[PDB]
């Protein structure tokens, strides 16, 4: 089986995919003292990612997040030129007692984190884009703890019971997916990294919110302790310990130093 | 497992896909006396269709055609803002005695028919485009018995030799694809159709060209004689009848009753 893997052991990713084994990877620190103001990165635009309750989207346990598949026509703009079409979403945890967003801020590891993953309008196949500079871009943003229910992530969190063994999936009606990020388009890190996941393919421009989305502590308990993974132990601790920067500058879009 | 059929037998096509039975499908037969002249269609435009050596492209005996894995950046424009993306050439053809396009013009079969299939714009994943109206378009021409050696073919029907088992294929060096294809680009016929093996879903746009392509008989014989396909027998008469037109106008892009 050349395609399964996991975390927290064997087999070494490098062995599952070889450019897992290399120099710009993801995810990283992002340190925001030493990130470089770059004036040209103006606020993200997305478009039609306000999504009525039909058609309906696949919500599937894969072993290794939960992730909704996005239907046609969500457009993300990083800049004109830099134009990307999503393709789906999911979430990187912890456990009990233990945060898992995979980015960290000068150290500081957030309980969860979201990624909607995108391919560049250039392609027609996502395999095509796979190792190709700017081929897909990533937005992540972070899930922070706090005292309210988030009701935009209860329409996805109320639904993982049904969906707790591995491999199972299920429908659930379109949603608002931007209410499921910051409200602050304008404050973001970017770099450019890898998934974060096997097969660990290059060239991915990653877009890190400044801004935090906010769960409550039950609704972060929901996601780290419902779903089941391979092998029969729950889906927990899924993120990549974050990777040397090599030489690469990460980028504010706002003056991110003090 | 539903991605399982054959030519001329079991299963019944609709029992694979019952989208088969659509009142909309491919292919036709073309009758360019009661074509549609419609002068608002613009001569065809192909872009980025001459490649370069290297990279190779995957060639490939799938058991129902040999089918050529095209690179990003190749692009077909069928009208102002109306690009498409190709993804894929592949043939049909018959067998000793007996011609094997899909498309029949006046009630007569040609030798041999290609298909250049595309991706609208609009889309990042074919199956997200399949059934949808416009979202994949196909671009096809007649192979037509002439005395010569066709110079560009014999570059693709040389090397049907290493790819004639079954499931196996090669790699082969970018060559022009254009010269695969007619060089009149402003005779045309078109209509909404289907993809003309299962899941035969509809909204697709078919192009043909009016003029053909020049294979010799001893290129006619390679391509309809050197692969094998399911079962233990030779792939042969891989094409599927004409349909019903259903009330569907079919387009011509010049005076065809002339
Ligand atoms: C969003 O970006 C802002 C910068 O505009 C980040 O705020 C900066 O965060 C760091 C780490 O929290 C703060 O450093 C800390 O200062 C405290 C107080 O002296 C110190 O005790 C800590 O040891 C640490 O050095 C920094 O001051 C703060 N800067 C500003 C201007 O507020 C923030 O972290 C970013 N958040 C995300 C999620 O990206
Ligand atoms: C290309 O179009 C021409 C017409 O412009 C087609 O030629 C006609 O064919 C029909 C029936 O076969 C005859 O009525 C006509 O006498 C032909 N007309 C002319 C003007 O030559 C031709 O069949 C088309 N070929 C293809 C492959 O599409
Ligand atoms: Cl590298
Ligand atoms: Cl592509
Ligand atoms: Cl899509
Ligand atoms: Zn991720
Ligand atoms: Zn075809």
């Amino acid at each position: 089986d050349q395609s399964h893997w996991r975390y927290g052991g064997d087999p070494p990713w490098p062995r599952v995919s070889p450019a897992c084994a290399g120099r710009f990877q993801s995810p990283v620190d992002i340190r925001p003292q030493l990130a470089a103001f770059c004036p040209a990165l103006r606020p993200l635009e997305l478009l039609g990612f306000q999504l009525p309750p039909l058609p309906e989207l696949r919500l599937r346990n894969n072993g290794h997040s939960v992730q909704l598949t996005l239907p046609p026509g969500l457009e993300m703009a990083l800049g004109p030129g830099r134009e990307y079409r999503a393709l789906q979403l999911h979430l990187h945890w912890g456990a009990a007692g233990r945060p898992g967003s995979e980015h960290t801020v000068e150290g500081h590891r957030f309980p969860a984190e979201i990624h909607v993953v995108h391919l560049s309008t250039a392609f027609a196949r996502v395999d095509e884009a796979l190792g190709r500079p700017g081929g897909l871009a990533v937005l992540a943003a972070f899930l922070e703890e706090g005292p309210e229910e988030n009701s935009a992530y209860e329409q996805l969190l109320s639904r993982l019971e049904e969906i707790a063994e591995e491999g199972s999936e299920t429908q659930v009606p379109g949603l608002d997916i931007s209410a499921l990020l910051p409200s602050d388009f304008s404050r973001y890190f970017q770099y450019e990294g890898s998934l974060t996941t096997p097969p660990c393919a290059q060239g991915v421009i990653w877009t890190v919110f400044n801004q935090t989305v906010m769960l409550s502590a039950k609704q972060l308990h929901t996601l780290s302790d419902t779903l089941w993974g391979p092998g029969d132990s729950r889906l927990q601790l899924n993120f990549r310990a974050t990777q040397p920067l090599n030489g690469r500058v990460i980028e504010a879009s706002f003056p991110a130093g003090v």
